[PDB]
């Protein structure tokens, strides 16, 4: 019960228009008529009568899930409450302040919160973030949840220094720091799935009962249309850092006796955090594309002729010293311009058994000979949609009502096994990840978001890394599938190392 | 060089199942260097007379070379074979005076004199000094001496066995035979070994194999056999004798070289003084449900008695050197079971990630398919001995004797199409027993069990023997309806049931 106000101050760019205005939209679907009174207030530096004639069109980009009742009456709704306004200068921060106490009026009840979503290019942050504090500031207990976007540093030091330069205006409990695969549904479903499934994996989660772990995200759309955020960045911090390290330190935490705590996952990702290997120069195998070269040469002009050793490609080998990961290697690779465009996290067991039976009557729900996986996937690939697959000879998973068991495609390959092998379950119903953030954004549900703790204390392991594989060439490869076996590696001992020596 | 060999056991049924045979091949790879051949058992003579001419009307032949010279090197091998009943010494005595007599007939000199015994074991004893007081060879001839593969049921009964034989015969002129080593592939581990010099010396270590198996699985139960089955058992009449034979083949560390013969036989004592103690969890114990009416049945047994005698046996070993101090090495054996095959597999862990589709991984280049060093040997789907390589390890080199493999599609050995594999098969198909003859003639003591080892290999199953002397085997019904009944795990150094 209360007017909750949502203002985006980022510029529109494209990301602004494909995902978050439909994201906002989607909001206001859950939530509508339960007391809750809304203010969608669009904010950037362009003009007012423009900016109001660019928000009204995303407005009418946004689509209804699949009544033209409903449609109708929640795009009235949408197209009255919405409404934009200047940001140009700082008296127009308390400008909007006007807005918002008359916006309140028109509801004719208690203010509740004032989210504050950044979508701004990093050129400057103090100037809007001061000026919230000056005037943007909430009235009678009211909670100022503001959002960050992705990019933070690259190193430990600039994300420390933005880190406290940042939580000199707000505090560190009202910030949530949003991450894109923290919403994703088979991610989201790690730890519950854990939770009401430790009766039958956590006497199989140690060392002596897991052969190895893999996080794999495979790409084939190169860096198009997104050179330019690509040179500085690298692949170790686009996807490694950000996503890979956050579902690595999911699948290998110690799970809290109540999940649905916040502060608990926090502290216990914290300890895996701490308890595990740094990482040293040998650990780490990348590559890049031989048009990303000459892409970046095509896209930014400069003098003379320049080679780019930014990775596109990158596979990392994790230890984690405990009671628990002590021999189980983690193995976490990404790239694009592969030969699929893939994402899942799947945890491979050992094996241990010999068969007297042959092949012949070897059943998929009864022997232990055949291999046993659990498999987080993620989207794509040959099933689509994300997954939960667990190998049929380990146990009957439980999971929600949310997720069901599906019916592919018998006889399709999955890391050399039929698909018949595995209990398969999807979700009922398919969400995108920042529609899920927003609404844990709205909940102030912070399980799913990013302390800064958290983020250096991911800095403090990768940055080592960085530094070490900042001098050296990375192997070119064809890109799609004509890379055959040019990027395939092996570990051994606690090092990485090419199949193909070349 | 005139060779004397004698049988002592002509009674028997095995002496013209295979060992009759076998000294047919021999004459047939061996015709010119003078032979003799004589036998002898507890018969009447003309009884005894008959029964080694009908022994001697069913020899079989190779189907290559012409019958022609089949027929009379058949026929000259029937001038050659005599019979002589033995009761009292004065009987060896003209034993003796027959073997001259049969030197002055062709060949004088003696080369050495063979004398193979196929007796029932209480009788092992005075027709050995029989031998030993004067039927001994000449001056500068050798005697060999070959007996069966029962050596008593535990390390006492070994020793004093071998304490026994020991007086009459030296360790120099004695040979023992097992019923497994004159498989070929059997005998092709340590050639492997030792013409992959540079290939497979950086992988016989611990960080590269996961598991090593030995299975020899059978689908016909004792029938009339289980007399002798009873009071003998699964883990001495094969695990004892040939699986660890083979073990010991394919964990020794290879000597400078095999033609020494010398450093192969103290290269296998290193493996059973550093092979850790068995336990009574290392071992799994089954036997079929018919069995104790089998016991019951021919036995004079009490329609009360329940045998306790295991017919599967599985057991769990570890070694702990800097080679394979974690790695195990499941030794498996039965009968009544679904598929009656023989091999030894060595396993190789996962070690690659591969980038591109399992759908365009090669058989020869992807890492990411298993890698495998199998010594097939009996009665597989492929009913022959092979050796196979898997494509993506290494190319195998393997000598004239052995070819390369044309195997039909649609085969599946270990989930895998054969093509993966860069099978091997030998040319000619050779019985074990008739090469072990041919090493008995050549006196080449690689291929037979020495004094040592065998009582280095009986004091390490006796405590498994009195640990699993009381329990209760698990009752399968046997042949294809085993399904899951009889599988096992290894937990760290424990072997379980799979089904409670
Ligand atoms: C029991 C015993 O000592 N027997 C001896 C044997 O050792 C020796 O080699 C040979 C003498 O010709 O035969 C006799
Ligand atoms: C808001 O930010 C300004 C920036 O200088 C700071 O002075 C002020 O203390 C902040 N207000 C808080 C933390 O309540």
């Amino acid at each position: 019960q209360g007017h909750v106000s949502i203002i985006l101050l980022g510029a529109t760019g494209d990301l602004a228009k494909k995902y978050l205005w439909q994201g906002l939209f989607q909001l206001y679907l859950d939530e509508a008529g339960r007391g809750h009174s809304f203010s969608f207030h669009g904010a950037a530096l362009t003009a007012p009568k423009q900016g109001q004639e660019l928000m009204a069109k995303a407005l009418e980009s946004l689509s209804c899930p699949k009544a033209p009742s409903h449609c109708a009456e929640h795009k009235d709704q949408f197209l009255q409450l919405s409404q934009y306004r200047q940001l140009k200068t700082a008296e127009d921060y308390q400008a909007l302040n006007k807005d918002i106490e008359a916006q309140l009026q028109h509801a004719g009840l208690r203010e509740a919160g004032r989210i504050f979503y950044f979508s701004v290019p990093p050129f400057a942050y103090e100037d809007i973030a001061r000026n919230i504090n000056s005037s943007c500031r909430p009235g009678p207990g009211a909670w100022l949840r503001v959002v960050l976007e992705k990019p933070f540093g690259h190193d430990h030091f600039s994300a420390q220094q933005l880190a406290t330069e940042l939580g000199t205006f707000f505090q560190e409990e009202e910030m949530y720091r949003v991450d894109h695969y923290l919403g994703k549904q088979a991610v989201a479903q790690i730890l519950p799935f854990r939770d009401q499934n430790r009766k039958a994996l956590d006497g199989l989660w140690n060392r002596h009962h897991v052969e190895r772990v893999e996080i794999i995200m495979k790409e084939t759309v190169d860096a198009e249309g997104r050179t330019s955020f690509y040179e500085e960045y690298g692949v170790i911090r686009d996807v490694l850092q950000n996503h890979l390290t956050e579902v690595l330190t999911l699948v290998a935490m110690e799970l809290p006796h109540n999940v649905s705590s916040a502060e608990a996952v926090l502290r216990h990702k914290l300890q895996v955090f701490q308890a595990l290997r740094g990482l040293q120069r040998g650990s780490a195998v990348v590559g890049q594309y031989q048009s990303y070269s000459e892409q970046v040469r095509r896209e930014l002009q400069k003098p003379d002729s320049f080679h780019s050793l930014t990775p596109t490609f990158a596979a990392v080998l994790v230890h984690i010293d405990n009671l628990r990961w002590e021999g189980v290697p983690f193995i976490l690779m990404s790239g694009k311009a592969l030969d699929e465009r893939v994402g899942y996290a799947r945890i491979l067991f050992k094996n241990q058994a010999c068969c007297v039976q042959s092949e012949k009557h070897w059943a998929a729900a009864q022997s232990q000979c055949l291999p046993r996986q659990l498999v987080f996937h993620i989207g794509h690939g040959d099933l689509g949609s994300p997954a939960v697959l667990v190998s049929r000879n380990l146990f009957r998973p439980s999971l929600p009502s949310s997720w069901k068991e599906m019916e592919g495609p018998p006889g399709l390959r999955l890391f050399g096994s039929p698909l018949s092998d595995y209990y398969a379950y999807s979700p009922v119903r398919e969400r995108d990840a920042h529609s899920v953030l927003l609404s844990h954004i709205f909940h102030g549900r912070k399980n799913f978001f990013i302390t800064t703790e958290n983020l250096l204390a991911s800095w403090n392991f990768w940055t080592p890394l960085l530094e070490s594989l900042a001098h050296k060439a990375p192997r070119l490869y064809p890109g799609g599938a004509e890379n055959g076996r040019l990027l395939d590696f092996e570990f051994s001992s606690g090092r990485l190392f090419f199949s193909q020596q070349q």
